[PDB]
């Protein structure tokens, strides 16, 4: 298997569990520091990065009824220039620029208390799709399912409706959405870390989704797995392989990796392409930093590209 040596430039550093990099609509970036913490107790911040200079702005540091956020995964939305954030502890918040937020949902369409979430993906109809690895939101006890299966993905429709379609799954982490060329959602691919494997589904329509199968083998016996990914616009999965060094690279099949991009960091976890460039910006936990490198092609468009008209 091919491995490419691109150069990496640093952006910004000193960013506990430097997280779900995203661009919002004016361009501007933002990343989220799941890991930061006061007096022992969870304080996540969600940050808005200058990359001129790299100077860091928190601009919010969510909290619900005095319990802190872990805020781990980010999309931003096309009708109005506001992110949604996947918290492992508060589930899905909607956050506007200026800081305010806003919690999605307590408990699902089955009345079902809701799963902290960690990363999510929407498809071009508007739909996010979600992977919830912690159990309960608070007030309920911080567990994740790193060992167990209780790990599982929601997804929250255009119509309001938080769906779980899924369940018993070893830690649901990143996840995205294979669109045709007419721009229909296809297949819903979602990564289990400790695993190793990529799993897919055929998606049939808003929160529906069939034949679960093992899409993708992740290499490496290292601790760790699979954590964040993307489609590049050729629709190859670019996957961060967190604990051995690599980001692996999927063809549109999936099956084993056809490359691998060797990072100068043990532990590479979330990415995310600039709108209309070959320029990718990866958040690693061995430094707690972000870099940039430049990959072949540019990535495929997010939903927040789109037009509704
Ligand atoms: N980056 P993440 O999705 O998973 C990595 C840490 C566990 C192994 C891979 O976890 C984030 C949410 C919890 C804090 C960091
Ligand atoms: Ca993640
Ligand atoms: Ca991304």
């Amino acid at each position: 298997i091919p491995v490419i040596e691109p150069l990496f430039t640093k952006v910004t550093e000193d960013i506990p569990g430097a997280e779900g990099p995203v661009f919002d609509k004016n361009g501007d970036f933002y990343i989220v520091a799941p890991e930061v913490e006061v007096n022992g107790k969870p304080a996540g911040e969600i940050l808005r990065i200058d990359l001129k200079t790299g100077k860091k702005t928190v601009i919010c540091k969510p909290e619900v009824n005095g319990y802190g956020g872990i805020p781990a995964g980010c999309q931003c939305d096309r009708d109005a220039n506001q992110l949604f954030v996947a918290d492992m502890r508060l589930g899905l918040l909607v956050v506007q620029t200026d800081g305010t937020f806003e919690e999605i949902a307590k408990k699902d369409s089955e009345g079902r208390r809701m799963q902290g979430c960690n990363d999510c993906a929407f498809d071009y109809e508007g739909n996010l799709w979600i992977t919830a690895p912690a159990g309960e939101v608070a007030p309920a006890d911080y567990t994740r399912s790193m060992q167990e299966k209780f790990g599982s993905i929601y997804c929250f429709t255009t119509d309001g409706q938080m769906i779980q379609v899924d369940t018993a799954f070893q830690f649901p982490n990143g996840i995205a959405v294979r669109h045709m060329n007419d721009g229909r959602p296809y297949q819903l691919i979602v990564a289990e870390t400790p695993t190793k494997k990529l799993w897919s589904y055929d998606i049939k329509g808003p929160a529906k989704i069939e034949n679960k199968k093992v899409w993708g083998h992740i290499p490496g016996t290292h601790e760790g797995g699979a954590d964040g990914m993307d489609f590049d616009e050729d629709n190859n999965l670019l996957v961060a392989n967190w604990g051995s060094s690599h980001i692996e690279v999927f063809g549109p099949d999936g099956g084993q990796p056809k490359m691998r991009i060797r990072c100068p960091f043990e532990k590479p976890s979330n990415l995310h392409f600039k709108p209309q460039t070959k320029t990718i910006f990866v958040t690693e936990h061995e430094n707690n930093a972000v870099w940039k490198f430049e990959w072949q092609r540019n990535g495929k468009k997010q939903y927040c590209e789109t037009l509704k008209f």
